[PDB]
């Protein structure tokens, strides 16, 4: 009943351009709506987040996560590991590849998303999920090995998967992070099952 | 270490725009970013809300309320948590309840109420809170609820029970053209995973 009918170029950056999208409101109204796209996408999804759930035994299991600074967001935040999906690339490969550069973890798929939106009011920037276990005690991932990108700067922090939304909630009021609403939700849903 | 140097306006809608970020690196090196910005945000702790809405009735099984509507910059239908702006000068909690009542005509209590959490840091300075809300099914005033979405605003209303949540979500997507939101995604995932 609503459909896209033309798209108008407003401005055209190296890496985000603004957009200006026609749509046929259900009502059969012409409207309006400013966007943002990437100029990056090809690929099933402009990027991958990994939840990257660290098993140790004897220990309580680990979420994953990322601490860097966020130049759009003018401050640090707590992410799960992600990244751009190179043209080519599986979102898979996708998710172990930036999982160790950001973290230096070797880790296995357990499941893969599909494709899932961002800010689907804001962007058209879409991602896969993908939930990865890291063997904490294979050798691999003794020392773990963070290598990342010219102009990554990343810190990895990891919580308690069972208490993961009290510990976040620590950070923020103590560290003056902000916590990514992804793994937010993730957190919540922890807490909030059965 | 780092922090912002200067923010200058690329391009500005009437909702959204664009600017370059110059900021300065951990290694001590000035870096610019592109950067988005919603036009909206006055003195809110966010932008908006997102609220996790948990429908409760005697001898049923918890449902989470979800919306889908038609998303321009998607160019398609999306399947997320009834969500908007927080108007100046409104509380998260009172935005939440309106925009719950709003796109699904139930009326909510709060349960809770995140921090100021970010939608896509790498692109976007956006936030919201996250705000869990209770429906009392079983009270008359959400017995047969009817959205009231504002101008141009056009809800489906979508409810599935918490305990197969991303079952249910693979099947909407497996049986028709959509997209699921990433924070629904997230949420799904560690229902599953508790
Ligand atoms: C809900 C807010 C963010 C809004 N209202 C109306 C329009 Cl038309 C747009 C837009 N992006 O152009 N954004
Ligand atoms: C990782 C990609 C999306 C990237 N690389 C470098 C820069 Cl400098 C920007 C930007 N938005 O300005 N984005
Ligand atoms: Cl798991
Ligand atoms: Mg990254
Ligand atoms: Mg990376
Ligand atoms: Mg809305
Ligand atoms: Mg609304």
């Amino acid at each position: 009943k609503q459909y896209i009918i033309s798209e108008e170029l407003i401005s055209e950056g190296k890496w985000v351009k603004l957009e200006k999208t026609t749509y046929m409101d259900p009502t059969g109204k012409t409207r309006t709506w400013e966007s943002v796209k990437r100029t990056t996408r090809k690929q099933t999804a402009d990027g991958v987040a990994v939840i990257p759930v660290l098993q140790r035994t004897l220990h309580y299991e680990c979420i994953v996560l990322v601490k860097q600074f966020r130049p759009p967001m003018g401050g640090y935040c707590i992410e799960f590991p992600a990244g751009l999906i190179d043209d080519g690339e599986t979102p898979e490969a996708a998710a172990l590849r930036e999982l160790e550069e950001e973290t230096g973890y070797k880790g296995d798929i357990a499941e893969c998303s599909p494709a899932v939106c961002m800010d689907p009011g804001l962007s058209n920037c879409t991602i896969h999920i993908v939930t990865v276990t890291i063997n904490g005690d294979d050798a691999e991932n003794a020392r773990p090995k963070p290598k990342p990108g010219d102009g990554e700067f990343v810190e990895v922090i990891s919580l308690p998967k069972n208490d993961l939304l009290q510990r976040l909630d620590a950070l923020v009021a103590e560290e003056h992070l902000t916590v990514d609403a992804r793994v937010y939700s993730y957190a919540l849903a922890l807490k909030h099952a059965n």
